[PDB]
C-alpha cells in the first residue's frame, strides 16, 4: 500500500481547487448527465407543475485529482466541497434542488468523478394528458448556468438500463418512456452557445 | 498561456475584497439591472400578492478584478462569495429571494461582472384586472439597500429581446408587456437619494 | 488619507463583534423604530399577525470611528463584522425572516445605522380588526440579555407619515403607529430590562 | 477597571473550550432547567400534537470561565458558540427547536452561566380534555441527549413567579398549572441512567 | 492521565472526518437500527409517510482510540469532528430533519455510537393501514457512495421491544418491525451496495 485512503484524501483536499474548471488543451470539460427518476410525487394539470424525485447522475474527468494507484486504492469518496463540480441547473425548475443524499462524490485514480445526488425538485412543464393512456410528456432541461460550450459540453449518458429500474412501485404514477435529447443553444442574452440535456419524461396516472 | 484559469481564480480569491464597493474616482458604481420573467406561479387578487420566477440580470464593473488577457482566457466563472456584489433588494418583496441557480458570476478580464441568478420571490403589488383582457400591472422596485446615489447608480439595460423570450409557455398566465425605468428617491428616513429600477409587469390569465 | 478599502480593512481587523461598546460605564443608547411595510395575514380567532417591517436600529460604537477630514465619512459593513444589539420582539412567535442584505451603515464618528426588512409573526390583540376603530397590535422589542445599565432602548423621533412606506396593496390599512418606552422589572432578575412597545392600530379596508 | 468587558470576552473567546463538559472532581455538571410558557399556538386533539412557545431557562456552572471581578464587571453576555452548552433535548419533540432569540448567554464572574432561549417547538403529548374545565395535561421531557447521570444531572427550580407570569393573555388557551419534576431513567439501549426534567403543562381552551 | 479536555483536544486535532476507517482493507462494519418514536402523517392515496425515528448507528474507528487505564473511557464529540458513514434512506422523499444535538459518543477503544432522532418522509406501501393486518412500510438504508468492500451495513441485535420508545399518543400503533440485510448491484455501477431494509408493520388505532 503506497498511498492509503488517508493520503489520497489529504492530497485531494490540499490541492483540489474547487473553484477551477478542469479544462484540458482548451477543450471543454465533457460532463455526462443522466436523470434516473425515482418518484413523481405531485402533479397539477391546471398549473402545469410537477414535483419529482430523481438521481442526477453526473460524470466528468478532472485529471488534477489523479494519483498513481499501482499499489494503492483506485477510488475514494470525497465531499463535493473539496472538488470542482459542474454548475448544472434545470432551466425550468421552479424550486431550489433539495438534495436528499450525503454530498459526496466518487473519485477514481484516473481523475474520473462520479456524483449522483438524489434531488427532489419542482418543475414547470407540460402536464396535459397525464390522466390519459398516452400520458403527459414533461421536459426537463439541464445545463451549465455560466459555462458556454467551449468550457462545458453536456451529453446524455450511455445506454443499457431500463427507464423504470429505480422508479417507486408505490407512486400514483407510472413511467412510459424517458428520452434524453441534446441541445446546443445560443440565446439573445449571450453571444456564446450553452449546451443542455433535455430529458423527456413520458408518464401517466395509474388506472 | 500566461495565466491559466487556475491562476486567474487564485489571484481573484486572494485579492478580491468582497466587502469593498468598487467605486472609482468617487463616481458611483453603475449597476445595470434587468428582470427577465420566467414564470408567474401564483396570483391572488384578494390579497394582491404574486409568486414569480425571474432572472435578475445584474452587471457592473470592478476594476480590481481585471487581468492582462493578451495571452490568457478573457473570462472566468467565480463564486459570488469571492466577489463584491451590489446589495440589491426588491422594495415590495414579501419573501426572501429563493436563488434557484448556482451562485457564480461571470467575470471578464476588463473587470466587467455578469451575475444572473434565477430567483423565486413573492411580491405585494397590484393584481387587479389579472383576469381581464387589459390584464394586471405588477410593479417591482429594485435598488441598493444601503448605498445612495453617489455610491451606486441603478439603470435598466437597453432592451433588445421580447419580454417573453424566456417565459414559460406552460404558465397559467401570459405577459403582455414589461417596461423598465429608473428612479432617484429621497425618503424621509435618510437625507440622500436612493436609486431604483421599477419593473412593470403587465400580465393576464390565459383565456 | 483612507479610501473605502482601508476603512473597511481597519473595521474588519479591529471591530470586536462580541463586545458591547459601553463607554464610561453608561448604557449603549439604542434607538429602535418600526416602519410597517405590510400586514400579510391576520387571524382574529388565534390572535396572530404576519407582518413586514423595517426595524430601524441606531447606536454609537466609537471603536469604529475614523478620521474623515480627507476620507469618505460613511461605509456599508456586513453586520458580521460589527457588534449589533441583541434585540428580540417579546411576543414574536416566529424567527425574524430578514429579507434584505445584512449590511449596516457606519459613519466616521462611530454611529451605526442598521435597518433590516423583517417578516415576522406575532401574538397580539387582533380583536376589532374588521371594525372602523380597528385592532391594536402591540409589539415589544428589547435586549434579550443586556439590562438597563448596559443597553437603554429608546424609540426614535417620529417625524413622518406612519403609512409613508406602507403598501397601498395590502388588504389592511394603518390608522396609527405609536412608539413608547417602558421600564420593567420582572420576577426572573433583580434588574431592569428596557423595551420599546410599538402599538400598531390597523383595520381591514372596506 | 482591571479587566474591561473587551478583556473578559477576549479571555473567554481564547480559552473557553465549547466542546468540553465542565466537570469538576468527577462530579456531574448540575444543570438547572425550567420552562416558562409564553404561548400555546396550535393544538390538535385528534393527532395529540401541540405547538408551543417557551423560555428554556438553563443554568449551570463552568469554572473555566471565571475571572477576578474585584475591580472589573462581574457579568458579560457571550455568544453560546464560544461556550460549552448542555446537549439538552425534549424527548417527545416532533420538530427541531426554533430558537427565536439572540444566541447569547449571560456569564457571571464566578463561572455561573444562564442561557434562556425563547423556543417554538411542536410536541407529541396528551391533548385529551383540552376543551373541558379540567383541561389537558401535556408532559414534556427534557434531558441530555448523550451525557448520563455521572456527567450531567438535570434539576427543576423554584416557584417564585405565577405559572402564567409571562404567558400571553391573547392565546386561545390558558394555563391552569405547571409542575416541573425530576426523573432518572435507565433505558434498555444504554447501561447508564439519564436524567430528565418532566414538565407537566395543564392547560385548556378559554371559554 | 488524560482528562476530557485532553481527549477531545486530541480527537479534534487528529480525527480526519473525511477519511473512512478501513482496516486491513476490510469494510467498516456499520450497525444500523431504527427505533420508531412516532408516525405523524400517513396518506394511503399518495403512499407517503411522515415518521420520527432514532437512527441508531455504530461503528469502530480505531484512530479515535486512547489509553483509558487512568482516564475517562467515553466522551461526547460533535459529529463534525468525526468521520460518520454516508447513510441515506433510499426511499426518503424529504431531507432528514435531525431533531437532536449533533453529538456522538466515542469509547476509548474507538467505538462510536451516533443516534440522531430524525423526522423524515418516505414513499412506501401504505395500503391496509386502516385494517387489522395493517400496512407494511419498508425503509432501505445504505451508504450512498461506499460499496460492500468499504462499508458493510448490518442490522443490530436488539433485545428491546418494537414499541419500547414509540409514542402512546400517536394515532397509529406498531405491530412489528423487522430489519433485513440486502446487497445489490445496480446497472449504473460495477460493485455491490449493502443496505438494511426496515419493515414497519403498523395500523391506525381503533
Ligand atoms: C506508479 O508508482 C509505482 C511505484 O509504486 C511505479 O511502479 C510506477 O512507475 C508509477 N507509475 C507512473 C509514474 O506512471
Ligand atoms: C499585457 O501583457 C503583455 C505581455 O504579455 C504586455 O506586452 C502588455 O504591455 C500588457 N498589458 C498592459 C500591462 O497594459
Ligand atoms: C485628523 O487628521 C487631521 C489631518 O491629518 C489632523 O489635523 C487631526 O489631528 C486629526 N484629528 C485629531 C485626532 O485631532
Ligand atoms: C483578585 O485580584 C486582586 C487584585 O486586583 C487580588 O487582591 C486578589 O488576590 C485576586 N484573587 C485571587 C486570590 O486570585
Ligand atoms: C496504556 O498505559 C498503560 C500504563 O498506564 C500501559 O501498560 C500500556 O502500555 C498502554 N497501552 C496499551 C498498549 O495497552
Ligand atoms: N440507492
Ligand atoms: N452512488
Amino acid at each position: 500500500v503506497e498511498f492509503d485512503r488517508a493520503d489520497i484524501l489529504y492530497n485531494i483536499r490540499q490541492t483540489s481547487r474547487p473553484d477551477v474548471i478542469p479544462t484540458q488543451r482548451d477543450r471543454p470539460v465533457a460532463v455526462s448527465v443522466s436523470l434516473k427518476f425515482i418518484n413523481i410525487l405531485e402533479v397539477n394539470e391546471i398549473t402545469n407543475e410537477v414535483d419529482v424525485v430523481f438521481w442526477q447522475q453526473t460524470t466528468w474527468s478532472d485529471r488534477t485529482l489523479a494519483w498513481n494507484s499501482s499499489h494503492s486504492p483506485d477510488q475514494v469518496s470525497v465531499p463535493i466541497s473539496s472538488l470542482w463540480v459542474p454548475d448544472l441547473a434545470a432551466y425550468n425548475a421552479i424550486s431550489k434542488p433539495e438534495v436528499l443524499t450525503p454530498q459526496l462524490a466518487r473519485v477514481v485514480s484516473d481523475g474520473e468523478v462520479l456524483y449522483m445526488p438524489s434531488i427532489r425538485q419542482r418543475f414547470s412543464c407540460d402536464v396535459s394528458g397525464v390522466d390519459t393512456e398516452s400520458g403527459a410528456t414533461c421536459r426537463i432541461k439541464i445545463g451549465s448556468w455560466t459555462h458556454h460550450s467551449r468550457e462545458i459540453s453536456v451529453d446524455p449518458t450511455t445506454e443499457n438500463s431500463d427507464d423504470s429500474e429505480y422508479f417507486s412501485q408505490y407512486s400514483r404514477f407510472e413511467i412510459l418512456d424517458v428520452t434524453q435529447k441534446k441541445n446546443s443553444v445560443t440565446y439573445s442574452c449571450c453571444p456564446e452557445a450553452y449546451e443542455d440535456v433535455e430529458v423527456s419524461l413520458n408518464f401517466r396516472k395509474k388506472g
